[PDB]
């Protein structure tokens, strides 16, 4: 794997996905963003304010939220590939509610049979 | 799908984390920095600080103070995806910080030099 970083097909793919996750959180497109997720027991979200085990939970997680004061400024981003089938995206951001603080999402992508999922994705704000 | 949790990989992988947890708890920089996957992609959010590059992670455990250490991790998730690939993820808790429960992502790749860390994130939030 190491001998393979951000092959440009494949991070052009990865790159394309986590562009999709992100339109499907400005218009809460629930769908898409349960869509994205991988549809396992193992997967996990380490959200801004809550720790959740499994699709389930987190799809459960997605019914409830609020559309309101969803909006995100993306200020970096990093995305990187390891061989044909595992990727990385790192981003950090600012959240329009909580101007003082920067937001990190991190998000570990697997590429499956019905295409790319997040495997595992941990949010936090800080003050720097 | 693509071979979850082959329980060799994962006992090899387990393994490493506990290495990692180790050397956390002594500050063995050394084994610290081994771990870590040695490229400019790798990243680390920390609980205080955006860190770019293995370069600029392996400078701030140089720097680090030691003293704060000791956690109690209350719940762990390894998960290996076919041979070379992981997650880690842990939630723990400190006595000197009760109001604050901490978060850490670890992703893990398999390199010709043994399992490494190319993205971290650690986080504390209020109960
Ligand atoms: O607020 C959070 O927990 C993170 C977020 O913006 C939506 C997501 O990336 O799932
Ligand atoms: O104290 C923690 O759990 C977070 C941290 O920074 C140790 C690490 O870098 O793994």
């Amino acid at each position: 794997l190491e001998m393979q970083i951000n092959l440009p097909e494949v991070h052009a793919e990865v790159t394309a996905q986590f562009v999709r996750y992100e339109k499907a959180l400005t218009s809460n497109d629930t769908a898409v963003l349960n869509e994205l997720f991988w549809n396992s027991p193992q997967t996990l979200r380490y959200g801004a304010t809550e720790n959740l085990y499994g699709y389930e939970a987190i799809a459960g997680f997605r019914a409830t939220r609020s559309p309101n004061n969803l909006e995100k400024e993306i200020v970096r981003t990093v995305i990187t590939t390891y061989g044909h089938d595992f990727a990385t995206a790192n981003i950090e951001f600012r959240r329009l509610s909580h101007s003082q603080l920067t937001g990190r999402q991190s998000q570990t992508w697997m590429r499956t049979s019905q295409g790319w999922r997040v495997v595992a994705a941990h949010v936090s704000l800080i003050a720097l």
